[PDB]
Order: C-alpha cells, then sequence, then structure tokens
DNA sequence: GACCACGGCGCA
DNA sequence: TGCGCCGTGGTC
C-alpha cells in the first residue's frame, strides 16, 4: 500500500480539486499509484513539480491546473478515454466505475489507486479492438494536450465592449418590454413563460398551436409564436424581446464576470468524453455556443479580440457535414458537386425550385440549407413545414425531390440502420461506435426515434473524427511558428497568431485542415483573418 | 446558499 | 442530430 512521495516514473496520478474547473481551481490534494503501492503529496503544489507526465482519470484537468502554475506537465494516457471509446456513454468517472468497477471518491489516493485499476481493466477490453486502440493513439490521447494547452491559454475578452452593448440592449428590452405590457392592457412577468401562456391564450384568446413535452401547457416557444407573427402585434414585440434577453441574460452579462486575474482571460473547457457522437463539448462557460446569425447576435462576436501585436485566425469547413454525407454514401449527384466545385445548397435549391443555378435567390438558398439540415436530422416533414413556413404537404414534397436527387443517400441511411439493427451499434469512418438501442422497438415513435439517432451518428462522428484529427496534425505546427489554437467550434477553429506570421499562419492552417484526410469529396475551408472573431469572419 | 426539472434557445 | 446555460418555479 502506502509508500513515500515522489512516485516511481510512470505512476498513475489523482488529485482532488477545490472546484470543478480547473483554471479556477485550488488543488487540495496530490497522490499518485503503482503496483497498487499510493504516495500522497504532503504539500501538492510543491509535488506537482515532481510529476513527469499526468496519467490518470481526468488527466487533462490536472495539466490544465499545472500549465496555470507555469509548469509543462502533458496529459498521457486516461481511463475516461478509453473508456469514452469504448461506449461514449461512458462520461463520467463516477459512471465508469459504477460500470466497470470500483468507487470514485473525493480522496487522491483513491482516486489514483483507481486510476491504475480502471487502465488495466479498460486497456485489456481494447485487446484486439485495433480501430478503436487507433484512435485512441492517434486521435484521443493527442488531442488531450492540444485541448489542456487551449484551456490553459484561454481567449481575450473586450470587456468595456460588452459593458456599454448592456447599456444599450438594456434600452430596447425596455422599450419592447412596454410595448408589450401596453398591448396586454396591464404589467406581468415577460420571462416568465407560464405568465406569458395565460396572457396570450387566455387573456388575448390567441389559437394554442402545440403542447410542452412533459406537463403538456400551451407552448410558447419562437416556432408557435412564428405562426402567429400577425395574429396579433404583441407576438413581434415579444419575439424581439426574447432575442435581446437571450443575449443579454446568457452573453452580454456573464462573460465579463469571468475574466481570469492572473491571465486577464476567459478560459472555456473543452470536455472530451461529453457527447454519443464523439464531438467535443465546451462549458464553464460555453463558448461553443456565441451568436453569429444575426446582426444583433454578431456584435457579441466582435467582442473577442486578440492579444495586442496579434491577430485572430478563423477557418471553418465548408458544408462539412454533407461533404462527410457525400463521401459515407457514395452519393454520385453529391460527390459531383463537390467535385466541380459548385455551392452545394445553391444546387439543391435549383432543384428544389424552378432552377437554373443563376436563377436561385438567397431566400431559396436558405431553405435549401433548411432541406439539407433536415436530411441529416432526419427532421419531419412537419418540422420542416414550419422551418420554411410552407405547406405541410409542401414540405413532403421537398423531402420526396431531396431523395429523388440523391437516391444513394436514401440507399446508405437504410444501410446504416440494416447494419445498426443486427450489430446494435452503429458507427464512424474511423470506427467510433455510438450503440444505439430500441432500433427494433415495437412502438413507432420509440424506433423511429433511434432510427434518426442512429444514421446520424456516422455523419456527426466522422466530421468529429476529421476536425479532432486536424488538430491534433495542426498543433505542433502552430508551436513551431509561435501560434496559438485557441477554440474548436465543431467545423470551426480559432487560432491566435502574431501580427506578422498571421499570413504564414492562415495558409499553413488551411492546409492542414483542407488535407487530414482524402475523401471521395475536397474538404474546402475559409480562413479569415482580423482583430476580432466577427472581422476575422472573411 | 444550494439543488432540480422544465421550457426555451444559442451554436454546430 | 448533438450539446450547455438561461430564468422560473419549486424545494431543502
Ligand atoms: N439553421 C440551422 N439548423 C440546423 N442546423 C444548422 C443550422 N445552421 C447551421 N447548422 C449546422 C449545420 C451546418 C453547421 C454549420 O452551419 P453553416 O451555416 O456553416 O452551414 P453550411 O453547410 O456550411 O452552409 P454555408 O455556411 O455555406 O451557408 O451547423
Ligand atoms: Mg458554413
Ligand atoms: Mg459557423
Ligand atoms: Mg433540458
Ligand atoms: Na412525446
Amino acid at each position: 500500500e502506502e509508500a513515500p512521495w515522489p512516485p516511481p516514473e510512470g505512476a498513475f496520478v489523482g488529485f482532488v480539486l477545490s472546484r470543478k474547473e480547473p483554471m479556477w481551481a485550488d488543488l487540495l490534494a496530490l497522490a499518485a499509484a503503482r503496483g497498487g503501492r499510493v504516495h500522497r503529496a504532503p504539500e501538492p503544489y510543491k509535488a506537482l513539480r515532481d510529476l513527469k507526465e499526468a496519467r490518470g482519470l481526468l488527466a487533462k484537468d490536472l495539466s490544465v491546473l499545472a500549465l496555470r502554475e507555469g509548469l509543462g506537465l502533458p496529459p498521457g494516457d486516461d481511463p475516461m478515454l478509453l473508456a469514452y471509446l469504448l461506449d461514449p456513454s461512458n462520461t463520467t468517472p463516477e459512471g465508469v466505475a459504477r460500470r466497470y468497477g470500483g468507487e470514485w471518491t473525493e480522496e487522491a489516493g483513491e482516486r489514483a489507486a483507481l486510476s491504475e485499476r480502471l487502465f488495466a481493466n479498460l486497456w485489456g477490453r481494447l485487446e484486439g479492438e485495433e480501430r478503436l486502440l487507433w484512435l485512441y493513439r492517434e486521435v484521443e490521447r493527442p488531442l488531450s494536450a492540444v485541448l489542456a494547452h487551449m484551456e490553459a491559454t484561454g481567449v481575450r475578452l473586450d470587456v468595456a465592449y460588452l459593458r456599454a452593448l448592456s447599456l444599450e440592449v438594456a434600452e430596447e428590452i425596455a422599450r419592447l418590454e412596454a410595448e408589450v405590457f401596453r398591448l396586454a392592457g396591464h404589467p406581468f412577468n415577460l420571462n416568465s413563460r407560464d405568465q406569458l401562456e395565460r396572457v396570450l391564450f387566455d387573456e388575448l384568446g390567441l389559437p394554442a398551436i402545440g403542447k410542452t413535452e412533459k406537463t403538456g401547457k400551451r407552448s410558447t416557444s419562437a416556432a408557435v409564436l412564428e405562426a402567429l407573427r400577425e395574429a396579433h402585434p404583441i407576438v413581434e414585440k415579444i419575439l424581439q424581446y426574447r432575442e435581446l434577453t437571450k443575449l443579454k441574460s446568457t452573453y452580454i452579462d456573464p462573460l465579463p464576470d469571468l475574466i481570469h486575474p492572473r491571465t486577464g482571460r476567459l478560459h472555456t473547457r473543452f470536455n472530451q468524453t461529453a457527447t454519443a457522437t464523439g464531438r467535443l463539448s465546451s462549458s464553464d462557460p460555453n463558448l461553443q455556443n456565441i451568436p453569429v446569425r444575426t446582426p444583433l447576435g454578431q456584435r457579441i462576436r466582435r467582442a473577442f479580440i486578440a492579444e495586442e501585436g496579434w491577430l485572430l485566425v478563423a477557418l471553418d469547413y465548408s458544408q462539412k457535414e454533407l461533404r462527410v454525407l457525400a463521401h459515407l454514401s457514395g452519393d454520385e449527384n453529391l460527390i459531383r458537386v463537390f467535385q466541380e466545385g459548385r455551392d452545394i445548397h445553391t444546387e439543391t435549391a435549383s432543384w428544389m425550385f424552378g432552377v437554373p443555378r443563376e436563377a436561385v435567390d438567397p431566400l431559396m438558398r436558405r431553405a435549401a440549407k433548411t432541406i439539407n439540415f433536415g436530411v441529416l436530422y432526419g427532421m419531419s416533414a412537419h418540422r420542416l413545414s414550419q422551418e420554411l413556413a410552407i405547406p405541410y404537404e409542401e414540405a413532403q414534397a421537398f423531402i420526396e425531390r431531396y431523395f429523388q436527387s440523391f437516391p444513394k443517400v436514401r440507399a446508405w441511411i437504410e444501410k446504416t440502420l440494416e447494419e445498426g439493427r443486427r450489430r446494435g451499434y452503429v458507427e464512424t469512418l474511423f470506427g467510433r461506435r455510438r450503440y444505439v438501442p430500441d432500433l427494433e422497438a415495437r412502438v413507432k415513435s420509440v424506433r423511429e426515434a433511434a432510427e434518426r439517432k442512429a444514421f446520424n451518428m456516422p455523419v456527426q462522428g466522422t466530421a468529429a473524427d476529421l476536425m479532432k484529427l486536424a488538430m491534433v496534425k495542426l498543433f505542433p505546427r502552430l508551436e513551431e511558428m509561435g501560434a496559438r489554437m485557441l477554440l474548436q467550434v465543431h467545423d470551426e477553429l480559432v487560432l491566435e497568431a502574431p501580427k506578422e506570421r498571421a499570413e504564414a499562419v492562415a495558409r499553413l492552417a488551411k492546409e492542414v485542415m483542407e488535407g487530414v484526410y482524402p475523401l471521395a469529396v475536397p474538404l474546402e475551408v475559409e480562413v479569415g483573418i482580423g482583430e476580432d472573431w466577427l472581422s476575422a469572419k472573411e
């Protein structure tokens, strides 16, 4: 059992933080284990210097805290990553111990011993799983070191800008609230959907379309209000009000208060075992849902800036998941569109409408996007009729016309579900698996929900695999050029480069990303450079 | 002060 | 399709 600090080489680490965010955490305890023998650090911060590598459960979090302290402690093996590859429903140390053995406690020594035991257990289970092993060695394990650097680096925020924006938005919010109260004939809490439901459907007697899932209230969702956009002018004002309060409560107000005292920057967490499909997620705060789609929303992006003397480089894969779908399905028409360098959404609109290529306006292109994404998500003709604001039968017609233009997409969905029923799981191009139960359920709604999850995963997950692999390849090149990787948003990366290097970094990053893994179609990357995230989008 | 479920909505 | 965070309403 016990033995004196320091631990031997290759030992597994255990640690306890005062809070979940490693950039903010006090390191309460540090221990290590090897051969079941546990070493406990008398003083954790000092002991941190004695480690060569962070090897154990949640290795990346310890590495981030180390980098914060000025120490170069790279994360190595982590049983969480092995478990996540075996089955992406394995998302937490608590859950992994419960499933495979042992107990996740709040004591660093026990956590270190548990890390060692779970590693041996899960490594053995991956014996012979060559494609999952490749993902571990070539994507996930090296990716964790990249993520550690991204987290510790953080991103600079224009706090003064957001403070000013806050005053501006507040004035607009107050104006709209007054108008809404005027139309309703009395004040209420406009932020309470319960109070709004009564006002709209009981007091003003507007027709109530949909109901909410768990409790069966009359919905006030944007989708419901959209269809009432003329049944009363109060609805227009409510939707405007909601857009602004969303921006204010979620981004404008909270973000400026999260600037770190040492770095003077904002630090997110990139969670590596958090999704069913192999995507990353981001939290504390989430920087993967910064507004960008509307003019009002875009203003938030201006707040994300480069260090003095640096620039942001923003790179995004064009129509990434549709290119992946083209590769997986082998559809000749999809592949041809991308091969010919044509715009997939415009080619789709030309076919979905009266054509030709040149006659496709901005409205039609936006409609084609909606149809295309619908296909990816298996969205219903009802949902599509809502989004497009067209009759139900017209949305039905569009979905059928889609599969006429891209027939092998339908065949691919069927092949994917056929094999999924047989094997109990589906997989990405590189062999990342998701176990999807209920593919043969006897209740149609349950079965069909499982089907949509199952055929989407190889697309979403292959795209995630390719992005992760691109990050692993790109990081070392950026290091050699004195540049930094800051953010990933699924199909997009944001880098930071000294001004004099930015052009060279952008050129190299584009080539690394486009060439990450050749497919039946080219991967195209759009790149922009600017002093802020909005202006960088070029 | 802290926890939660729900409806709702931001991004991919 | 996949996420994480918001305020409200409720609770301990
Ligand atoms: N309104 C929406 N609904 C569902 N998914 C959406 C979406 N908007 C985006 N996504 C998802 C799906 C795609 C991904 C990125 O959105 P891009 O805007 O970049 O769509 P892209 O295919 O590249 O078309 P392009 O940019 O040339 O107009 O996020
Ligand atoms: Mg795009
Ligand atoms: Mg984007
Ligand atoms: Mg929820
Ligand atoms: Na239901």
